[PDB]
């Protein structure tokens, strides 16, 4: 039973485009 790291489920973000891709 590893712990690993979650992630947080962003609304189509990516930097690139961030953060008009994420909204806000």
């Amino acid at each position: 039973a590893p712990m690993q790291a979650p992630v947080q489920a962003a609304p189509a973000c990516m930097a690139s485009c961030a953060p008009q891709c994420c909204g806000r």
